[PDB]
């Protein structure tokens, strides 16, 4: 149920996920386990690469009451616009936060948990979270937008924390 979330510097976090070939009962089980992991870790999104599953699967819920489940299988970014940024954290980079430039608005297509295609226009927090999770699927972390020295400071603090 609660899968293991990988933390930097694990090279598995740099792996590029393959597309899901068929949305079947196995894929639906992965989706459900990813939500259970996400909520147990108090996250608002989770990408399959963070749990060592090399498939293009994202789960998101930005709601306070944890009752608004968004599933993005094989997501495609169609359009983006504007610029914004907030202090982002990442379950794979424990206890670190930094402001990251992001598009303010995104338009995406994906498959839902039933395999049905849909299109979503998002802004604000949801748009930011979508970009953060899509980055995970191509081996990209928010710290990659930062300077090399800030990246090394992040890497050493996470390592300190993990060595406990
Ligand atoms: C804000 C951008 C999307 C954040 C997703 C991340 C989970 N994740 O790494 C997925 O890739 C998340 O929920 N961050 C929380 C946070 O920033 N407040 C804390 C758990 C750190
Ligand atoms: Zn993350």
């Amino acid at each position: 149920s609660v899968l293991q979330v990988l933390h930097i510097p694990d090279e598995r976090l740099r792996k590029v996920a393959k597309p899901v070939e068929e949305v079947n009962a196995e894929i639906q089980r992965i989706v459900d386990d990813m939500f259970e992991t996400m909520y147990a870790e108090e996250g608002i999104g989770l990408a399959a690469t963070q749990v060592d599953i090399h498939q293009r699967i994202i789960v998101i819920d930005v709601s306070e009451n944890r009752d608004e489940r968004l599933v993005l299988i094989n997501p495609e970014l169609l359009e983006k616009s504007g610029e914004t940024g907030i202090e982002e954290g990442c379950l794979s980079i424990p206890e670190q936060r930094a402001l990251v430039p992001r598009a303010e608005k995104v338009k995406i297509r994906a498959l839902d948990r039933d395999g049905k295609p849909f299109e979503l226009e998002a802004d604000g927090l949801l748009a930011i979270c979508i970009q953060h999770e899509m980055d995970h699927l191509v081996g990209k972390l928010f710290m990659d937008y930062l300077s090399p020295l800030k990246q090394q400071r992040i890497r050493q603090k996470v390592e300190k924390l993990d060595r406990l």
